[PDB]
């Protein structure tokens, strides 16, 4: 076929139930999930090419970047309860990768001040009974499909994308391959 198992995705030997339609893995300490952010927008350009109705969701991990790894997974639950991870993606992925200014959990707090979100409002979503749901919500998300590695995409808890397998020497022709996959997918 053109699209086949075990080339432009693989298939889970042990489906997830009442999974989120499509599920994206990423880790701020993660090389790819950085160009997938800033270079690729995957993302984005999965949303513009997926039907609406369609609930896209984004997680976190804890299994790279030890202490602060997890502080980053608390961090992106406070960002997701307060809607402002378009405002906090970039600066932290830089903070992280590009100027390595992101050293403990007060500097991670830096970010989403600059942003604009008031230190009171953090604090107490950072302390919040739903902030910590959120971050269950994360790690059984990431647990129930035997997440080793990111960046990962699963589409209806049965299809996990394998972008190893498409061509790289045109990044805009990467995307759409992907994102055209991501809709096969879908619709399968």
């Amino acid at each position: 076929a053109q699209y086949e198992d075990g080339k432009q995705y693989t298939t889970l030997e042990k489906p997830v139930a009442g999974a989120p339609q499509v599920l994206e893995f990423f880790s701020f300490f993660c090389p790819h999930c950085y160009q997938f952010e800033e270079v690729l927008h995957i993302s984005d350009n999965v949303k513009k090419k997926l039907p609406e109705g369609v609930k896209m969701t984004k997680y976190h991990v804890n299994f790279m970047g030890g202490d602060l790894g997890k502080d980053l997974t608390q961090a992106w639950a406070v960002a997701m309860a307060l809607g402002v991870e378009d405002k906090v993606t970039v600066p932290l992925f830089e903070g992280v990768q590009k100027t390595q200014t992101i050293r403990s959990a007060s500097d991670i707090r830096d970010v989403f001040i600059n942003a604009g979100i008031k230190g009171e409002e953090y604090d107490a979503a950072w302390n919040s009974f739903v902030v910590k749901s959120l971050v269950a919500q994360q790690e059984k998300a990431a647990a129930d499909v035997q997440l080793r590695g990111v960046p990962a995409m699963f589409v209806n808890g049965k299809y996990q994308l394998n972008p190893q397998g498409m061509d790289t020497s045109n990044m805009d022709v990467f995307v759409q391959q992907y994102a055209d996959t991501v809709k096969y997918l879908s619709e399968k």
